[PDB]
C-alpha cells in the first residue's frame, strides 16, 4: 500500500476484505505510536465510544475535539465531554448562513514524532461499523532538532498548505498544533492538500480553496493527453446539495469545468456521479437505516431532477463492499477504458456548492460556506504519467486502489436515488423493516 490510502472494516465480510483494512482502534494503537496529546476534527462525536476507541493507557492523553456546533448543539457537546477532563473543544466559525464543519482529521502527537490522518468518517460507532470510508494515513514526521533551522516541507507543499488550513480557524488551540507542525519535518508527504474554509475569496486567495484549488494543482501538475476530451470525470459521494435549475448554472458550468483541467493550455468530457439508489440501500447490510447517512431531502431533489439521469449505481465487487453504503467521497479522472487514472481524490466534500464553492460577483469571488478536508494522489508526485488501476482492491505497486468497481452502472429505468426523508414500504430491508420516516 504505497499510497497510504486504505478503507475502514467492515463487520460481516469475509475476512479476506478486512486485511488490508483499518479500524479506529487499529489507529489508535500503541503500535502506531506513543501518544501524548491528539486533536479530532469532526462533524458528530458520541464521546464515550471515542474515549473507548483509545487504548487504556493512552486515555487520559488531552484530546482536542474540532466542532462547528453551535446553540444547543454545541451544550449537549460540552455536556458529553464535561465528564473528561483532559478534553477540550474548539468551535469553528461558520459565518456564512448554511455552512458546517465537516472536515474529519486526526493529529496524533507522539513521543516519536507526529502523524496526520485525513478520513471520512464520523466518530460514532455506525460510521466504522458496516459503511465504505476512506482514510490516508501520513508518514511519521520526526521533529526537527532544537536549534536545527530546515523548512521540514515537501515537494507538495502539504506542510505551509496543512498551516494555512488550520490558520483560517483563527483559534487559540489550533495555534498550538501550528506550532507542533512547524516542529516536525513533513518532507516525505506526497500528497497535495485540497481544503475548504468559510468565505469569500478574490484575487489570488480564490485559488486557495474548493474547487479553484483542484483546478490550480491540476493546470500546475498534471499534463494534457492526446483525447483528454474522452477521459471521463467521476463523482462519488453520499450527499447532494441544490445546483440549480439545469446543469448549466453550477455542475457542468464551473464545477465540471475545475474537474476536467489538465495542464497549462487551453465540453463533452462525459460525467459520471455514483450515488446509491434506494434498491443499493435496501439491499446493503444496514438496511434503510443506511439511508440516515445519505442525506439527500426530497426538497432539493424534487427541484433538480435533471440531475438524476447522471447518476450511477454503487458497486464494489472490487473491495467485497457492494453492500456496505459510501460514506466515502472520491473524485478522479479515469482513461476512456478506464484502466488507468490521471489523478485521484478522497475528501469530505460531498457535491454541493457548500463544500466546493460557487463563484459569485460577476466570476470574481468564490463563496464558500463549509470547512471540508481531503487529499490528492498526482502520478507526478509519484515520478508516474498516470496510475494504473488495481484490478481487485487488496489484491505491481505502482497501482492505485480505487475502492468500487468501474465502469460505473447507470440506472435503471425502475430505479430512483436514496431521498431519505420519504418512506419506503413496497419491499422490506436485510432486517426485515420497511422506512417510515
Ligand atoms: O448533508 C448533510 O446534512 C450532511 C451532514 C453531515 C455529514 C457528515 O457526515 O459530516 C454529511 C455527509 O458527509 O454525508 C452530510
Amino acid at each position: 500500500n504505497p499510497f497510504q490510502f486504505y478503507l475502514t472494516r467492515v463487520s460481516g465480510v469475509k475476512p479476506k476484505y478486512n486485511s488490508g483494512a483499518l479500524h479506529i482502534k487499529d489507529i489508535l494503537s500503541p503500535l502506531f505510536g506513543t501518544l501524548v496529546s491528539s486533536a479530532q476534527f469532526n462533524y458528530c462525536f458520541d464521546v464515550d465510544w471515542l474515549v473507548k476507541q483509545y487504548p487504556p493507557e493512552f486515555r487520559k492523553k488531552p484530546i482536542l475535539l474540532v466542532h462547528g456546533d453551535k446553540r444547543e448543539a454545541k451544550a449537549h457537546l460540552h455536556a458529553q465531554a464535561k465528564p473528561y477532563e483532559n478534553i477540550s473543544l474548539c468551535q469553528a466559525k461558520l459565518d456564512i448562513a448554511f455552512g458546517t464543519h465537516h472536515t474529519k482529521m486526526m493529529l496524533l502527537l507522539y513521543e516519536e514524532g507526529l502523524r496526520v490522518v485525513i478520513h471520512t468518517s464520523n466518530l460514532i460507532h455506525a460510521d466504522w461499523h458496516q459503511k465504505t470510508q476512506g482514510i490516508w494515513l501520513s508518514p511519521l514526521y520526526p521533529r526537527i532538532a532544537d536549534g536545527t533551522h530546515k523548512s521540514g516541507e515537501s515537494p507538495t507543499h502539504f506542510k505551509a498548505d496543512l498551516i494555512s488550513y488550520l490558520m483560517a480557524y483563527n483559534a487559540p488551540s489550533l495555534k498550538e498544533w501550528i506550532d507542533v507542525i512547524h516542529k516536525h519535518d513533513l518532507s516525505e508527504t506526497n500528497v497535495y492538500l485540497i481544503g475548504s474554509t468559510p468565505g469569500r475569496f478574490q484575487g489570488s486567495q480564490k485559488d486557495n480553496w474548493g474547487h479553484f484549488r483542484l483546478k490550480k494543482l491540476l493546470k500546475d501538475h498534471a499534463s494534457s493527453m492526446p483525447n483528454a476530451e474522452s477521459w471521463p470525470v467521476v463523482g462519488q459521494f453520499s450527499s447532494v446539495g441544490s445546483l440549480g435549475a439545469d446543469e448549466s448554472k453550477w455542475l457542468c458550468s464551473e464545477f465540471k469545468e475545475s474537474m476536467l483541467t489538465l495542464g497549462k493550455e487551453s465540453s463533452s468530457v462525459p460525467l459520471y456521479l455514483i450515488y446509491p439508489s434506494v434498491e443499493n440501500v435496501r439491499t446493503s447490510l444496514e438496511g434503510y437505516p443506511a439511508g440516515g447517512s445519505l442525506p439527500y431531502s426530497i426538497q432539493t431533489a424534487e427541484k433538480q431532477n435533471w440531475l438524476h439521469s447522471y447518476f450511477h449505481k454503487w458497486s464494489a465487487e472490487t473491495s467485497g463492499r457492494s453492500n456496505a453504503m459510501p460514506h466515502i467521497k472520491t473524485y478522479m479522472r479515469p482513461s476512456p477504458d478506464f484502466s488507468k487514472i490521471a489523478w485521484f481524490l478522497v475528501t469530505s466534500a460531498n457535491l454541493s456548492k457548500a463544500a466546493w464553492g460557487a463563484l459569485e460577483k460577476n466570476g470574481t469571488q468564490l463563496m464558500i460556506r463549509s470547512y471540508e478536508l481531503g487529499v490528492l494522489f498526482l502520478p507526478s508526485a509519484f515520478g508516474l504519467d498516470s496510475f494504473k488501476v488495481k484490478q481487485k482492491f487488496f489484491a505491481p505497486m505502482a497501482t492505485f486502489p480505487v475502492p468500487y468497481d468501474l465502469p460505473p452502472e447507470l440506472y435503471g429505468s425502475k430505479d430512483r436515488p436514496w431521498i431519505w426523508n420519504i418512506p419506503y414500504v413496497k419491499a422490506p430491508d436485510t432486517h426485515g423493516n420497511m422506512w417510515v420516516p
